[PDB]
């Protein structure tokens, strides 16, 4: 019956089952739900993989480790997701199968767990995951697992746009992977979760669709890295690169946006506007230097008040921009436009405070009292010292100058997980004069920001799995971890500029956890 | 009582695939169509379709969602008209269903009577009830597939007596034999999207013919001018026009070669594409992408880099657009620079716009002509794949302008950039591609802190917006205030005044 | 995942009964013996990833040989089939393929491993030993399919669930070799007997069995010589001659003469006290030459770059009179301007053209100029202007380069022979997919050298990297395998 | 019963069968034959090596060669070999043994096909 193609080799089914007692689900709600709704039969009868669907166990992955999890809810489901953003509130329940049919090589137990709700999730150790209703799996298990999850509640239902807590499945590393293939250890268990909606389950009160915040799902624009733009410098995207950042400190503040929407650090909407400073205009006296007291981004007054590093937009390096200033006078409409230069490690450039410091090719021909803008075009190197010295993307420069250190800040980014290297979108600044550093590296092209902003999806997890894709050849290049706090890591070791097709795409596949093990991708 | 009843998809069960049910809710509730909303007002006359929709899922938003995740459908509906008149308002409007096949251009009022019909008058109150079966000769239809469906149509049935424009407004909802057929993933390439309008601020977006913010709204008369820009040119589908990409920053920008001109500061660029890939001439476009599209002087930066060493190098540059010397559908354009010698011709050199300039001898704010195009292949031919001029069609309505306003070099420019659409609405036409239920996307501007409407415009499928003012102005905006896709309508709708 | 696809049961023929016109019977052996579709190949291999799709096909006679035979004299048919799939794996392997139903006129294109679950789906160890059998349905809404009609249908969809996970041995990789055998369901049957062979979309597609010698140029009225592939970057290969598509339409100025290929037909007039020559052109069939026609030249017009020198010749009419001339013509000279109307030939004589008499330029070869450049004169990828700078060229066949990596263009050297071009536009059979797949053949032999892609525009490419002369035996033959979805990726030299 | 020898590692038998009806040999030819001839009983029980009885399936072989091939006949089996030196003709059917039992770490499948005379075996695809 199975001999040449299991051979015995691997567990059939687990033993093991949950020790919870049955849950009802939307029955009880009748009397005091609106409305008694349905579900398309097929949904209930076939399995689907979860939106959270994937799940690796690796041997950089430690015991203690939750390799996946979720709450009771529609999200469960792609089917009922979609449902879900027409519905306002749900009850029932889950049956999740999960795949694991690792090889025969390979040894390691996953634990399974039904953990109540309101219970803190956070902390828990191995011992305590066993004191829930759970199930012990063996890494190599043939057939798919089976758990109900019941949905656990002291309500008659759940609203959508409420925090109330529901069951939570947990499944974590039990016992390390291990392997005695003999060859190398590349047989790493790739894991599928697939669900269906118990026939407990059912929605509750039809509603107007995608205006619930809380059901509005994740995606990633369709847009090929040459039509992007990058997020730090108003120039258009080139190639994407990998490289270890342990010598230097990660910390833009340009292109800065969290998954679910959420503006950070200096980051604002306009493209155009990365580098661009609005504001009247004053003469340094026996100089070509001016001093510009800062404008809003709207020409509105600036108001150092706000909990933001520097106005939205300020540069994010220490270097010297060379662009143009341009002036016009209200009147008869005379407009003037001088080469202008700013150097952000100057003691005088103190956005923060209101004020930053020019070097024209003009002593004169500059009002006092128009408005003026600075439209930035390139970066410049002091010639007399080392080559590709100047520009360091990577140095902030200090927003308040002399006074004070730098506030409110965007945090810090490196690669958390063994192997991984952050993935940078870079893009070649201009150089104007000298020898300068033109490598410009951003965490999200400028359209990613957009996108996350206008929709604010919230995140099922921290990490979201992102394929890149040929649509040519139809072949995945790479995949890597967009992280909810918006930024993205691949697993690669040392420098790298990606051989990209010129069509290539990223497509969302699946929500993950930052234990996700990915498929080494370089060379 | 004038149609049997029709089967909907319980027929198609020995070829369908599949059985699936339906939300019964669904079907206990009339609700606003995606479309569903038309106007009658006097300038109006019979012999107009005032409003029409086809069978299908597109009749009712919750089945429009619904129909992202199925295949096709089979069904009828029940729809409901309701029509918001007054007492001194005369006048019939007939809805009528006509059969699939049917031609409807042309029919008389007398000819719409022999369809089955309910005739109302336009001060009646209550609302009154149509059914619409699905009358077909198959199984089912596809939603992927534009297999025709019966027809609603409405018509103005006898002259209308009343400046008052009557709102009317369709609801439907399905019959209990309609249902859906083929449970499918709701993917990007479906088509299925339904169509929206970005979230975005005014004061937050981005002019589509020149790297600068978006600052008003405005609206004139365009009668002296030739509206016919080639940038910012896209379909509500995603169909992009004329010379317009999607990249903001390239929207004057030009990457080459450049060649010294004996005995001037005048250099010559020898074109590549805006992937730094060569130039091809062949292209069915009628300039290189972001591609200056208006008359004038244009000051910016050259910059160039020497492969091998890493020296840059920038100077002071100007474009002058309709010079003789401007070809770039023939892949050449001049610039004027402040320097005869320090640009080498092998190394790579983009031009990095900034403002535009004018001549302060000549009359005053007259050089960048704005509706003037360029002539692509300079003097050896005429401009060719043009995207189509534009003008107001309904009278009383005038074109709505996005304005920036240009920064200013030199002199005294007309420092006044209009585009048809803000270079995000591109970008989002682009990826979403809704296919388009009719040819007028009705667009309302709303307060967020209120929620209130402040006026109404049209939303053109070729991609560009209209609006019912006489005379120019600049609107009065709140900053926070945006745009909503509302309903599809038809060329026949009128606007309601603004200003 | 219990093995069984969600799918209800889906009626064929039985339907069909009262609105066709008759009852037929297919022979039972084919009911029940599984045969192997052409194109039922697919490897699972370590480089691959979630969401590829391997595999795919559409329902349809095509999958069957003998269905596709029996096809060609039935006018409709209706019903499903079953598919066997065959993996070749065993107790060692890790991974999961899912098998996936998508629905008529549903895209392909695009997909994510989790939507493709949400098709009705199967998913299959590697470690499978026994076949695993998936019926397909004819999900439609009408009561059958006309042959004439090509109504959409399922598709069959086999995508990449987990990777494989296997040792490999020595520097020989480890794969998982998969083929799909199908056979007709009991309610799959055919309609209504027509005479054999008439209906047009039954027509099987074919490549001539000529060898490469005895084939002939399609851009100049000349032999072949040998198999070229290289790198297309510096240049745009976009031909006029020799363009033909594979259902046969012909495209750009190809035409069908293999002689006519660079000839002009028409009347003389001097030009007076030079060299020159003014030629007012007519049609190959000598009619007058309608510029308003959607064509970029007259057909045959040379779609190079360069001075071709040649013989002109002139008869009398009444007399007898012969007259044979070396001549040259100029496709880059400014008088070139065969959209119009005219071009030019330079004579040794100036007074032996009449007025009025039919003459025609016969092609013989071209020319090089010794002070300038050497080997720069025949420019093969640089198209004249056949308007001769009034307006611009108009209406060209388009560029053709490859786009899927590792694959360049393989050149006749021209993109297809001229008796292919006559093949294609005779017997004009319809393209399955956009790639014919070809394997080229030893005769002596019968063992396969290479396999190219013949796709549905004029054009081959093969899968090398760098310009190459082809190590070709010189009795060989290319022979038509299978119709492939765009995915497929070709073994190299 | 295989604990510890082959171990489920490996299939154990084909549950697949040739479509092909049975066929009478040479006792339709008795009328037309000048007699009715004997083979000892012993050929006809047990299984013997074929003259051309050994095949290979390495890495180096690719799917569509024919690994091994052979006409029905007395050359089939070498004791009916010897003996057709001794006969004018022959009648009836062959039953062939093929044995594959290849190592539990190998992969790939073998079609064996009957084709019916006057069909050419030359250019056959799989
Ligand atoms: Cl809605
Ligand atoms: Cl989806
Ligand atoms: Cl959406
Ligand atoms: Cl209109």
């Amino acid at each position: 019956p199975s001999d040449g193609s299991t051979a015995n080799l691997v567990p059939e089914v687990n033993n093991e089952v949950m020790a919870l007692e049955p849950v009802v689900g939307a029955a009880i709600a009748a009397p005091v739900a609106g409305q008694q709704n349905v579900i398309d039969p097929w949904i209930r009868n076939n399995f689907v993989q979860a939106p959270g669907g994937e799940f690796t166990v690796s041997p950089r992955n430690a015991p203690g480790e939750i390799l996946w999890s979720a709450p009771l809810g529609p999200d469960l489901n792609p089917y009922l997701s979609h449902l879900a953003r027409m519905y306002n509130g749900y009850a029932g329940g889950f049956e999740v199968q999960v795949i694991l049919a690792g090889n025969a090589f390979t040894a390691g137990k996953i634990i399974f767990a039904a953990v109540p709700p309101n219970f803190p999730t956070e902390g828990l150790s191995p011992s305590q995951v066993t004191m829930f209703p759970h199930i012990i799996v063996d890494v190599r298990q043939l057939e798919p697992v089976l758990i109900p999850l019941p949905d656990v509640r002291n309500n008659f239902y759940h609203y959508n746009q409420s925090n109330d807590p529901t069951i939570k499945l947990i499944a974590m590393l039990y016992t390390p992977l291990r392997a005695n293939n003999a060859g190398d250890d590349v047989f790493t268990v790739s894991c599928r979760v697939l669900t269906r909606p118990s026939p407990d389950f059912d929605f509750i009160f039809l509603v107007p669709p995608t205006v619930e915040s809380r059901t509005k799902p994740f995606t990633v624009p369709i847009l090929t890295v040459e039509e992007m733009t990058n997020s730090r410098f108003p120039i258009p995207l080139e190639k994407l690169f990998t490289g270890p950042s342990g010598a230097f400190v990660v910390q833009p503040q340009n292109g800065r946006c969290t998954t679910d929407g959420v503006l950070l650090g200096t980051t604002q909407l306009s493209p155009v506007n990365i580098c661009t400073f609005r504001g009247d205009v004053t003469h340094i006296a026996g100089t070509h230097d001016y001093t510009m007291n800062l404008a809003s981004q709207n020409w509105n007054n600036y108001d150092p008040t706000e909990e933001i590093p520097a106005p939205l937009g300020t540069p994010d390096f220490v270097g010297k921009i060379q662009g143009v200033l341009t002036q016009t006078t209200r009147g008869d409409g005379s407009t003037r436009g001088h080469k202008a230069t700013v150097s952000t490690g100057s003691v005088h450039f103190t956005p923060k405070l209101g004020s930053v410091q020019f070097t024209t090719d003009t002593n004169n021909d500059l009002e006092t009292g128009q408005n003026t803008k600075f439209t930035p075009v390139g970066v410049v190197q002091d010639g007399n010292s080392a080559h590709q010295n100047e520009p360091q993307q990577w140095v902030l420069p200090n927003y308040s100058g002399r006074t004070g250190h730098n506030v409110h800040l965007a945090p810090a980014v490196a690669p958390t997980f063994p192997g991984e290297q952050l993935l940078f979108f870079r893009s070649t600044m201009p150089g104007c004069s000298g020898y300068p550093n033109m490598n410009l590296d951003c965490l999200l092209p400028q359209e990613w920001v957009l996108h996350f902003y206008q929709e604010a999806a919230p995140a099922q997890s921290d990490v979201a799995l992102l394929r890149f894709v040929n649509p040519d050849t139809g072949r995945v290049l790479f995949e890597c971890k967009l992280h909810k706090s918006g930024y993205v890591t691949v697993a690669h070791t040392g420098p790298h500029d990606l051989v990209i097709p010129p069509n290539g795409y990223f497509r969302f596949d699946s929500w993950v956890n930052q234990f996700y093990t990915l498929a080494p991708m370089g060379n």
